[PDB]
């Protein structure tokens, strides 16, 4: 069988369920995990497999592609403006529930209007923004193609600035939260703050939508948050996760999920402190 159908079946069958004693008391050394993580394939699309005339000048990496099989499809809002291309992909989430995340890469000037689009789209509540990218969001009131953007509170919190945010398409309007990380990591302490910040955000559109999720390219740093939440939510429901199987799903939605042995051994890290800080309870 090709190559393609070798990647296809690693990422559906291989997984590693690591109990709750197992990932705090006795978890796979370094070495090991390295070994594994260097097993997974990226699951990379080429330029030659995406047939969606002028999208280059969409990505910010020519190398860095959103999968066809669900990349998110732009509807007819803008007028200057024909394709319904973004750099974006739908991402499962706990269980493989379906569109769950959106991983997109950091917006461009020119793609700016796009993405107040899809989370026009989508029904997107809320954004999370990681980061140490043009600013697509107003100082205090922007207008982005035919969509109207205005802050209308901001507070500072130690770790992550939230902002809330209105948008405007004629004679509607949505609330949309934003969190913008700045730690991005030392510790995983303000990580896990951050995803309790995301768990206690409430639903504000009509049907349950996405959650946006962006850094830059939207592989790495966003790979790990979502692998992140989905690892907590394992260990909650069930008490034990399987973080290879997590990050096999997420390279199926979106190829390249996590660059580094190093982000995936602070995966580990990362769940191994919240299981400790899960109720006695």
């Amino acid at each position: 069988n090709t190559p393609r159908e070798v990647t296809l079946h690693f990422l559906r069958t291989a997984g590693h369920p690591l109990t709750r004693w197992a990932l705090q008391r006795q978890p796979p050394d370094p070495k090991q995990l390295e070994e594994e993580f260097l097993k997974i394939p990226s699951n990379f699309v080429s330029p030659e497999d995406l047939d969606i005339p002028g999208h280059a000048s969409k990505d910010r990496y020519k190398t860095i592609l959103p999968n066809p099989q669900s990349r998110v499809c732009l509807g007819r809002a803008q007028s200057q403006e024909d394709g319904d291309y973004i750099n974006a992909n739908y991402i499962r989430g706990y269980d493989g529930k379906e569109k769950v995340y959106i991983a997109t890469q950091g917006p461009m000037p020119n793609t700016v209007s796009d993405f107040w689009e899809m989370v026009w789209q989508e029904e997107v509540s809320l954004i999370v923004m990681l980061t140490q990218c043009v600013h697509y969001w107003p100082t205090e009131e922007e207008t982005y193609g035919p969509f109207q953007i205005r802050i209308q509170d901001m507070k500072e919190c130690p770790e992550y600035t939230v902002r809330q945010l209105t948008i405007q398409y004629q004679e509607e309007r949505r609330s949309v939260k934003h969190i913008l990380f700045s730690a991005w990591p030392e510790s995983a302490g303000p990580l896990l703050r951050l995803v309790a910040e995301v768990e206690e955000s409430p639903e504000t559109a009509a049907h349950p939508g996405p959650i946006v999720v962006h850094c830059s390219a939207g592989i790495g740093r966003t790979g790990c948050f979502i692998a992140t939440r989905i690892g907590c939510q394992q260990l909650k429901a069930r008490g034990e996760v399987d973080i290879l199987g997590i990050v096999c799903q997420l390279r199926l939605d979106r190829g390249g999920m996590i660059q580094t042995a190093e982000q995936y051994q602070f995966l580990h890290h990362t769940l191994a402190l919240y299981a400790g800080q899960l109720p006695e309870e």
